């Protein structure tokens, strides 16, 4: 599909057997999701943006389905205000910018 | 052009007669540039990111050329970690997401 940018590019994702709304974010190197209790081990990490850094939990080899397209990679979990799909997963679903 | 996301979507921009490098950021509602001098009036504003709020200077109806495409809109100037081109200008240059 093609998504215009008049509004925030929000889509439905599936992760850990749950549906959520997330932002397709070409400005995000990594994928940052709202607080959730994913199983398995994780590594502490900090990521920075406008305003400073937040503490997040890095889970690896996590499957996410974005608009029916499957992707598996690293997902960061922490007190983010919005679910953010970053380039590490956007590349896997064949997402490009076009103008 | 068509831009893949295996690396950061960085492009050259021209604003106030000066060339700079900026990130095409579909997750940003607004355009925010690092500290610089811009002519014309400006009003103090505040914007929030992943790690909190920052104070910016809002410049309205600023000419800015993005990878060869002209836009005239709002540009915020402040302590952002990187120059980011947000949806307010991405829409002007006809940028869409596609997968
Ligand atoms: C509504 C909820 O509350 P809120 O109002 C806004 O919530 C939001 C918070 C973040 C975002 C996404 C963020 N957009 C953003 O900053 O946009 C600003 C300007 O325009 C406005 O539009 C929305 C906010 C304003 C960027 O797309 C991506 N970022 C990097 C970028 C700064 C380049 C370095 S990043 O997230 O930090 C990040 C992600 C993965 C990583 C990483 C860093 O490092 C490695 O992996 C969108 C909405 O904030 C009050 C507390």
């Amino acid at each position: 599909p093609q998504i215009t940018l008049w509004k925030r590019p929000l889509v439905t994702i599936k992760i850990g057997g749950q549906l959520k709304e997330a932002l397709l974010d070409t400005g995000a190197d990594d994928t940052v999701l709202e607080e959730m209790n994913l199983p398995g081990r994780w590594k502490p990490k900090m990521i920075g943006g406008i305003g400073g850094f937040i503490k997040v939990r890095q889970y690896d080899q996590i499957l996410i389905e974005i608009c029916g397209h499957k992707a598996i990679g690293t997902v960061l979990v922490g007190p983010t205000p919005v679910n953010i799909i970053g380039r590490n997963l956007l590349t896997q679903i064949g997402c490009t910018l076009n103008f």
